[PDB]
C-alpha cells in the first residue's frame, strides 16, 4: 500500500508515512504574486546547460525522469539565490487529466497544465544522496507549461514516452540538450521548501520562473497516455501527478524582478 495520486493513497494519506509532510517548509506552495517581494540583492540567475550529457528516460512510477551524466561538472545552476554550484542529475514533470490543472505551485491560485522540474544538488555535499540531508542540498528550477504552440525542443522526449509506457520500464536517451525547455525570460521567485514527493525533505531552494513554456495539446495528450502501473497490470493513467500547495507557514517568496 505504497504511496502514489489515487484516491487511497494520494497527498492527503502521505503524512501516515511521512510525517514532514506537515513540516515546516513543505512544496508546493501558492505565489501570491502581490506579497512576493522584489529582493534587489538575488545575484544574476546562471544555466550552464551547454555540457549537458542526458543518458536515460525512466517510468518511475509517479512521473518520467530524464537522467543525466552528473559524474562530473557539466550542467550547473548557480548565481540567483544560491551560494556555490549546483550540478543538474535529473528533470520531470507534473501534469493534470485537464488543461486547466497540473501545475504543483500556482500563481495567484491559477493551475498551469504542467510543471517541468530540472533538479540540481549542492557539490559541497559530494552526492545526491548527501545533499538532501541538507536544508540547502537541492536547487529545483520550476517552469510551467501552458497548453498552445508546440515546443519544438519537447517533441524528442513526446516521442520516446510510447517506449516506457509502465512503472520501470527505461530507454536509452542521450543527447538531449534541455536548454530547448527553458523560456525566453529567467525572471523568478525563489523560497526554502521540499520535494514534493514522499520522503518529502526539506532540502530545495525552490526557484520557479515566471515566463511559462508553451507546449501543444498533442504534447501534454502524450503525457498522459503513460500508465501508473507497471505491465501487465491493470492500466491507470499518469495523470493528476501533482501535489496540491501547502501552507506558506513562516516564509517569505522572493521576486528576481520588479
Ligand atoms: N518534485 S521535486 O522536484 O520536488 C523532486 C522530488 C524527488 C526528487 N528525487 C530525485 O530526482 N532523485 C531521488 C534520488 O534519491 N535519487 C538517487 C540517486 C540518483 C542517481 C541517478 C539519477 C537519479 C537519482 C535519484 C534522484 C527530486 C526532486
Ligand atoms: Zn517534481
Amino acid at each position: 500500500h505504497h504511496w502514489g495520486y489515487g484516491k487511497h493513497n494520494g497527498p492527503e494519506h502521505w503524512h501516515k508515512d511521512f510525517p514532514i509532510a506537515k513540516g515546516e517548509r513543505q512544496s508546493p506552495v501558492d505565489i501570491d504574486t502581490h506579497t512576493a517581494k522584489y529582493d534587489p540583492s538575488l545575484k544574476p540567475l546562471s544555466v550552464s546547460y551547454d555540457q549537458a550529457t542526458s543518458l536515460r528516460i525512466l517510468n518511475n512510477g509517479h512521473a518520467f525522469n530524464v537522467e543525466f551524466d552528473d559524474s562530473q561538472d557539466k550542467a550547473v545552476l548557480k548565481g540567483g539565490p544560491l551560494d556555490g554550484t549546483y550540478r543538474l542529475i535529473q528533470f520531470h514533470f507534473h501534469w493534470g487529466s485537464l488543461d486547466g490543472q497540473g501545475s504543483e505551485h500556482t500563481v495567484d491560485k491559477k493551475k498551469y497544465a504542467a510543471e517541468l522540474h530540472l533538479v540540481h544538488w549542492n557539490t559541497k555535499y559530494g552526492d545526491f544522496g548527501k545533499a538532501v540531508q541538507q536544508p540547502d542540498g537541492l536547487a529545483v528550477l520550476g517552469i510551467f507549461l501552458k497548453v498552445g504552440s508546440a515546443k519544438p525542443g519537447l517533441q524528442k522526449v513526446v516521442d520516446v514516452l510510447d517506449s516506457i509506457k509502465t512503472k520501470g520500464k527505461s530507454a536509452d536517451f542521450t543527447n538531449f540538450d534541455p536548454r530547448g525547455l527553458l523560456p525566453e525570460s529567467l525572471d523568478y521567485w525563489t523560497y526554502p521548501g521540499s520535494l514534493t514527493t514522499p520522503p518529502l525533505l526539506e532540502c530545495v531552494t525552490w526557484i520557479v520562473l515566471k515566463e511559462p513554456i508553451s507546449v501543444s495539446s498533442e504534447q501534454v495528450l502524450k503525457f498522459r497516455k503513460l500508465n501508473f502501473n507497471g505491465e501487465g497490470e491493470p492500466e491507470e493513467l499518469m495523470v493528476d501527478n501533482w501535489r496540491p500547495a501547502q501552507p506558506l507557514k513562516n516564509r517569505q517568496i522572493k521576486a528576481s524582478f520588479k
